[PDB]
């Protein structure tokens, strides 16, 4: 790949204490992490962006359960592409929609707030899959497609389209279904209902598992966001 083809990273700017412990959620660390490697390792150029252009970490994806290794390298390391990518972050409406080809919804459940309502990421996305892109998003990253409509169809962008993402039993062992029932938050079975779509659940909550409908392309959690990455480049290229 080349420069040629931009891919749109989309950040959660939803920041605030959120869960029971106290804690906050915010961008799920390696669900950015792990697309732009993928991504920028097939020689993509990779624009992050928020609806605001401010963002913060999801306080449970910093730990060193889910941030290791490599990744953590990456992450500590100032001068890593990844670190450059942050500092360049833009906000959604200081972009051209016209110049990516490529939406990938990274999530945490910040997108919950923020995402069904990011008109600007929003419009990125539907430009994207209007002129033959892919339009893909990880865990809650589908609430991107919530209040939806492809301007093509004047009908929601997933309608009688297959999607999948963070499961109803994993809010369960996290402990936000109360929280997320009383804020009003779609779990994305429900975004899916919604909108006319149909939801594809996983074995199991935590299981490496995407879904390709045509050019849409979805994955279930932090675990599966390299192989929807991956399975975005295959959906996209005929290769």
């Amino acid at each position: 790949g080349s420069h040629m083809v931009k891919v749109l990273l989309a950040l959660t700017s939803y920041n605030e204490t959120f869960y029971s412990d106290g804690k906050k959620t915010g961008v799920f660390v390696v669900e950015a992490l792990h697309p732009f490697e993928v991504f920028r390792k097939k020689g993509y150029e990779i624009q992050l962006a928020s609806e605001t252009g401010t963002f913060g970490w999801d306080d449970h994806s910093v730990v060193p359960d889910f941030l290791n290794g490599e990744d953590k390298e990456i992450f500590d390391n100032v001068n890593s592409e990844f670190n450059v990518a942050l500092k360049n972050l833009k906000k959604a409406s200081d972009l051209d929609p016209n110049d990516y080809d490529i939406f990938f919804g990274s999530a945490g459940h910040g997108t919950l707030f923020d995402y069904p309502n990011a008109k600007d990421l929003q419009k990125i996305a539907t430009t994207v899959y209007d002129k033959g892109g892919v339009v893909s998003a990880v865990c809650h990253g589908p609430a991107i497609f919530e209040n939806l409509n492809d301007p093509k169809t004047g009908e929601p962008l997933i309608k009688g389209k297959k999607i999948t993402g963070f499961t109803d039993i994993g809010e369960d062992i996290l402990g936000v279904t109360d929280i997320m029932k009383k804020g009003n938050l779609l779990t994305i079975k429900q975004v899916a209902e919604k909108e006319g779509a149909t939801y594809i659940e996983p074995e199991g909550p935590w299981d490496n598992f995407t879904v390709t409908d045509g050019r849409i392309v979805t994955g279930v959690n932090p675990q599966s966001a390299v192989k929807t990455a991956e399975d975005v480049i295959a959906a996209f290229e005929c290769n």
